[PDB]
């Protein structure tokens, strides 16, 4: 396969790029890194920023989950139709990463005491994505433009993991709700999301969700 | 009138790198300044996509997210690598810059007193990947990716400048980063901008800490 994904046995920051690859019919190899192997230190020391994911595209080695998403976006034509739409794609993805950031901070550093405040704040954090859908073909296509982009895969994962954290959190948002259903029904993606490759990995590395 | 408008607090902050980019590229822009009082009134904030600044206008294109603005100017002004592989390396650098900027912002705004010594102790391990990247590209003598400037250079340069204010001499451990700061800061239009009142008379951050 042209691609290799190197990561812990978790969905985490590789979930969206895996959905992208599956949906696009691309083949890849998973190199699973155990925490025992990670704690040994040598792989970590070799990583540019001492972190995973690490990704290989033939001779090219990449780090940074959003670098991997933008690279796949660029090379597979999942980055909008022109420079103006590419900027809108980036603006969506940077917004997804900000909330993913907040989610990861809750999960790994403050889950027991901070979940109440997080869930209370969540509608205000999701509403921008509903507003963006409402301004693009009535929400009937994708988050930017009329073709899928890497930002759609990242937003879709963000929405899925938030439905597990806070069940019902999309019920006030009809366009986000319909978008989750529509993209989740794309045949290759539907098959991936139902497969044990996806279903039998935990969302996060500490067993919280 | 200029095609660009930057809408921000009277701070360098997350606009410093994109302003350096615009000035070094000889582009004109308008600064729209937002006071704390205006921000607190709430109307502008409610109208912002994610409730935050910067906001950037390029004609009728309205953008938010500082790295979105950097990438957009990187596309439209040809500062995004020579091909697809280089563009990915440019992203990889910028995402690393943003991760450390993140940590810097968290120190400055939420934990300066108690956290500064720990931060400064961790800092060489956080700067070293950028020294390593320079060492692997033409011996560190040109740019952070490839042989032409990219938006990631302006963001990294800003990152390095504010860390020298936070931890003077921190680049003494990193000869290629140190020479790089000096070199890029000497580019004539950028040198002029960095010396000018419109840069020097803004604070680095919004809370008076640096
Ligand atoms: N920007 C990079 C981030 C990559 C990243 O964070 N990788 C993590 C896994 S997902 S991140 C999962 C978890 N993150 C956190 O615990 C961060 C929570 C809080 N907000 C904080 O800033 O400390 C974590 O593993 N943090 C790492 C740590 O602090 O030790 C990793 O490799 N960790 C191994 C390591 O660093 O040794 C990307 O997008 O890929
Ligand atoms: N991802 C966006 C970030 C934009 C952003 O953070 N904008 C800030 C100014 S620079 S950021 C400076 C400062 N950060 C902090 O106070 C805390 C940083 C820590 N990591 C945390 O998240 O808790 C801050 O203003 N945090 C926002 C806040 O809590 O009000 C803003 O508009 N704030 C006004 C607002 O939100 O109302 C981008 O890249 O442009
Ligand atoms: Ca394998
Ligand atoms: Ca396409
Ligand atoms: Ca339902
Ligand atoms: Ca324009
Ligand atoms: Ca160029």
């Amino acid at each position: 396969p042209p691609y290799t994904v190197v990561y812990f046995p978790v969905r985490g920051r590789c979930a969206a790029l895996r959905m992208l690859l599956a949906d696009q019919g691309q083949s890849w190899k998973e190199e699973v890194v155990t925490v025992e192997t990670w704690q040994e230190g040598s792989l970590k020391a070799s990583c540019l920023y001492g972190q995973l994911p690490k990704f290989q595209d033939g001779d090219l080695t990449l780090y940074q989950s959003n670098t991997i998403l933008r690279h796949l976006g660029r090379t597979l034509g999942l980055y909008g139709k022109d420079q103006q739409e590419a900027a809108l794609v980036d603006m969506v993805n940077d917004g997804v990463e900000d909330l993913r950031c907040k989610y990861i901070s809750l999960i790994y550093t403050n889950y027991e005491a901070g979940k109440d405040d997080y869930v209370k704040a969540l509608p205000g954090q999701l509403k921008p994505f509903e507003t963006l859908l409402s301004q693009n073909q009535g929400g009937k296509t994708f988050i930017v433009g009329d073709q899928i982009s890497f930002a759609d895969y990242n937003l879709l994962d963000l929405l899925l993991i938030h439905e597990v954290l806070a069940p019902g959190c999309l019920d006030a948002f009809p366009l986000l709700s319909a978008y989750v259903g529509r993209l989740s029904a794309r045949p290759k993606l539907k098959a991936f999301l139902a497969s044990p490759e996806y279903v039998n990995l935990p969302i996060n590395g500490n067993g919280k969700q």
